[PDB]
């Protein structure tokens, strides 16, 4: 099974999201 984004990854991913570089 995938284990689950850290909240590391998630910040990385937050900062994706927020850059609009990445769907939210």
């Amino acid at each position: 099974k995938k284990p689950g984004a850290s909240l590391a990854a998630l910040q990385a991913l937050q900062a994706l999201q927020a850059a609009q570089a990445a769907k939210k």
